[PDB]
């Protein structure tokens, strides 16, 4: 019983975070066998910022300028390049706590955890969701540039974001381990915004599931709505629409607690329509998205 | 920027996680130098349950009755013995991964991070809160005792939980690593239930101070309350009363804001009276108490 933010077991990530010097600048790689990967925006320079062009920068730099530091031990890179919005600096030595592991890129609403590091060490891990406008809504101070978000499976890590940058609102952007940003934005100073957000359905009914799993039903009636008007009314208050490939994934939360999935929804279009009138669903005030159906099936069968 | 429930990385105490098995009953155990740690009911058996005296029943075991392994390799047990309400098994192998530790316990308005682990396996991390009547809202299936709560402290892990059992309500309670329950509960099945929680007050504050740390603002207000008026309202509201040392922990935070502590009190004072109105802090609708001064501390400076 009980239902939480849970994050993935941290320590097989742990053992792969290092440290990245360029010049005054500072912050975390993932070292991976023989190679440590890194935010291509370690080569800035002061006077670069505004406009700066990193095929030229990098074509600037040599090996001896990158000092990589696993703990108290440097290692020397052989060789450089850049991989889109990522560096990848090959080292001398394949690290020996090298996971099993894969590079995967996630869509919005999918989860993950998120190990943030400073100067090469752990500091604290989280979870988060990938939102409708390619950022998320993480905690990350200066220096938390290269901390990396995760899935595990089995005895495999699924790598998914690499940390990069703050937006004016402060949420955050980055890119997968390819160094493909996620959304419309770039590693450079501009006026980018983060575009608008929904909210994610098929989590938060996954959500409401996980509450009548732990005993919380002040929620549920007797009502059954169409998958058309339910749409109707998600629109007016920013949901996403809800699809039958949705109602596919919620199955087997539907069939667990015996509430089909169409009768959940007449549950939320009321709790949109009344909100919650002073009470709580799971400790929360307010109706959560950022657990999808495989969260909720892992946590509380 | 931004804040998140966040729990310190799980490694160190990964490493220590193996599993035990007396007959048909399976958990956790903790695996620090040569013993390992599990709770002493693993060795209940059916009809037993009502009123078992562990004192009997572990004078009936044999070192060769506890299976302990760890992944892939078993464990020799060669000594036994109760300490309080866990059992202590000496094994024949130190642990090579055991960290610097400390047995600490904690008080209650303190937070642990929660390694939950099922056959020796860890599964998720998530951060906790010791309750006013010694309880733990935490997220634990059957199979999960064992599983240990714990803080770290640059490398030292301090181990204060070890989780025995849920309650009616779904709530948890847990001995501390010396076998000495939090709270007055037992090890075997009565009509035990939590008693009567109050909200942490200082960890309220320190949260509403990370929000003005966040940009959060809007709850502020010109006006400033004394101690003694403040506390005539939070007993109202079920809130502890807050002390002059309450008001030193607050002192670091309230420096960096600018924001007297009793200043903040008179806001706590106005969302209690008037509530939040639609509106949230720090994307939740109602007053978060998990939160520790060093906890906030340590995320956002
Ligand atoms: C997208 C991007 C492009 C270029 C840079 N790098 C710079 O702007 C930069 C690099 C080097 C210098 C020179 N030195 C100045 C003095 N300190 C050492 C560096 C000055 C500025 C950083 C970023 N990303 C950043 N993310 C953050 C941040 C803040 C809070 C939470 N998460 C990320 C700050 S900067
Ligand atoms: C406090 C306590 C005292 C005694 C026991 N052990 C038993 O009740 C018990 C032990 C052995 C057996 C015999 N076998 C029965 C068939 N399966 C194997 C065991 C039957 C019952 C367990 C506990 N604690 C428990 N915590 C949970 C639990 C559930 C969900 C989340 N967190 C903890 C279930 S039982």
């Amino acid at each position: 019983s009980g239902f939480r933010k849970m994050a993935f077991p941290s320590g097989k990530v742990e053992g792969c975070m290092v440290q990245v010097t360029c010049g005054t600048t500072t912050l975390n790689g993932l070292w991976l066998d023989d190679v440590v990967y890194c935010p291509r925006h370690v080569i800035c320079t002061s006077e670069d910022m505004l406009n700066p062009n990193y095929e030229d920068l990098l074509i600037r730099k040599s090996n001896h300028n990158f000092l990589v530091q696993a703990g108290n031990v440097q290692l020397r890179v052989i060789g450089h390049s850049m991989q889109n919005c990522v560096l990848k600096l090959k080292v001398d030595t394949a690290n020996p706590k090298t996971p099993k592991y894969k590079f995967v890129r996630i869509q919005p609403g999918q989860t993950f955890s998120v190990l943030a590091c400073y100067n090469g060490s752990p500091s604290g891990v989280y979870q988060c969701a990938m939102r409708h406008n390619f950022t998320i809504k993480g905690s990350f101070l200066n220096g938390s540039c290269g901390s990396v978000g995760f899935n595990i499976d089995y005895d495999c890590v699924s790598f998914c974001y690499m940390h990069h940058m703050e937006l004016p609102t402060g949420v955050h952007a980055g890119t997968d381990l390819e160094g493909n940003f996620y959304g419309p934005f770039v590693d450079r100073q501009t006026a980018q915004a983060a575009g608008t957000d929904t909210t994610i359905t098929v989590n938060v009914l996954a959500w409401l599931y996980a509450a009548v799993i732990n005993g919380d039903r002040w929620f549920l009636n007797r009502f059954t709505t169409t998958l058309n008007d339910f749409n109707l009314v998600a629109m007016k208050y920013n949901y996403e629409p809800l699809t039958q490939d949705h109602v596919d994934i919620l199955g087997p939360l539907s069939a667990q607690t015996g509430i089909a999935v169409l009768d959940m929804c007449a549950s939320l279009k009321e709790l949109l329509q009344n909100g919650m009138n002073g009470r709580t669903i799971l400790g929360s005030a307010l109706l959560e998205d950022e657990f999808t159906p495989f969260d909720v099936v892992r946590q509380c069968s």
